[PDB]
């Protein structure tokens, strides 16, 4: 019925707050980990060849600042991702798998495989309800990655990225001077806010949250814990755009 475009060109922001590490404290005499601090999530998508009549590839940069800072200081977090996805399913084509920054032509209420990039695989985004976002009827889905069920941690990512530093320096209990080797791990859940017509993912919420520990299980040091949604305005380009789809598909399609 219709093909992805290959004129998007998009950059959205989420607000949120979070628990984090501080980068600039690496070789201090302690590790400082700052709480609620207030944070944006920024994604910036961008169309790149290869891209024709079968195939759109999207660059993806993301980048997770606390907003009580400067522009040149208090960068948390940043990724860049690179995906081929088929323009008429919007399934995958550095592999991945499944859906990763958009759902299919006509969704349906059922759960779809959703790509995590740190976890490098497909992890479930299932079917949660209807909800009207800004006046468009969307539907709810809900991934988890590392936590069951229940929403308790249970099959944490374990990074490929260790860490050693003595207890003191770690802030844990240990002999004097003992050195420690932790290694990161990773555990996040999503819910996305699907246009059914066009696929468009018009909010999110994400929960994401990295740590250093020796068990999976047993958490000791947080790296970062943040907990971020769309914001407004991006909701609001987002209808549009679903919107604008919308009304070019109703021509063409009963
Ligand atoms: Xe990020
Ligand atoms: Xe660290
Ligand atoms: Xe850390």
């Amino acid at each position: 019925i219709a093909k992805i475009p290959l004129d998007i060109d998009t950059s959205l922001v989420s607000d949120g707050t979070a628990t984090a590490f501080d980068p600039d404290s690496l070789v201090a005499e302690r590790f400082k980990i700052d709480r609620d601090v207030p944070v944006a999530l920024q994604q910036q998508m961008s169309v790149e060849a290869p891209s024709n009549a079968d195939v759109v590839t999207f660059q993806v940069g993301t980048t997770l600042r606390r907003t009580d800072r400067q522009q040149d200081a208090g960068l948390l977090l940043a990724l860049v991702d690179t995906v081929t996805m088929n323009r008429n399913t919007a399934e995958a084509v550095l592999p991945h798998e499944g859906l990763t920054y958009r759902f299919p032509f006509d969704t349906e209420k059922k759960t779809y495989p959703f790509f995590d990039p740190i976890a490098q695989k497909a992890f479930d985004a299932n079917y949660d309800g209807e909800e009207d976002v800004n006046g468009l009827t969307t539907y709810r889905f809900v991934q988890n990655v590392g936590y069951d069920a229940d929403g308790k941690l249970a099959d944490p990512i374990k990074y490929s990225a260790s860490v050693t530093a003595r207890a003191e320096v770690w802030g844990v209990p240990g002999e004097p001077d003992e050195s420690i080797t932790m290694d990161r791990f990773y555990a996040a859940s999503r819910t996305f806010w699907v246009d059914p017509v066009s696929g468009t993912i018009v909010k999110s919420e994400e929960h994401g949250y990295q740590y250093y520990a020796r068990e999976a299980l047993k958490p000791e040091v947080t790296y970062v814990d943040f907990k971020v949604t769309t914001n407004e305005e991006s909701v609001e380009s987002q209808v549009a755009a679903a919107s604008d789809e919308r009304d070019r598909i109703a021509l063409w399609t009963r």
